């Protein structure tokens, strides 16, 4: 059938923690609009919230917009993909990846 959420999600102060705590599993791609290597994955992010729609939300959370929540997670580089369960960050991905490595990144947290 059809999911609820079936591509990326805009995240920030309005909905970010509420995401994460009504959510089981969140990948959450923090990234800017000046960042190359972000722009270059981004196809391949929207390909993976399709797949996994109604197991995994996939939020993006602009750094730019956002510095303080990025702040929080120490983010030093970008695109940085963390995996939230149950609310808690439990693994991450830094810099662009193929998608196959991502799609293994999700499958060993999910």
């Amino acid at each position: 059938a059809r999911k609820v959420l079936d591509s990326p999600v805009k995240l920030n102060s309005s909905n970010f923690d509420e995401t994460l705590k009504n959510n089981e599993n969140v990948v959450v791609d923090f990234w800017a609009e000046w960042c190359h290597p972000c722009k270059m994955i981004a196809p391949v992010i929207e390909e993976l919230a399709k797949e996994y729609a109604g197991k995994v939300v996939f939020g993006k959370l602009n750094t730019d917009e956002n510095p303080t929540i990025a702040a929080r997670y120490g983010i030093s580089a970008i695109p940085t993909l963390i995996f939230f369960k149950k609310g808690k960050p439990v693994d991450q991905l830094v810099g662009a990846m193929p998608k196959s490595e991502l799609k293994r990144w999700v499958q060993r947290n999910l």
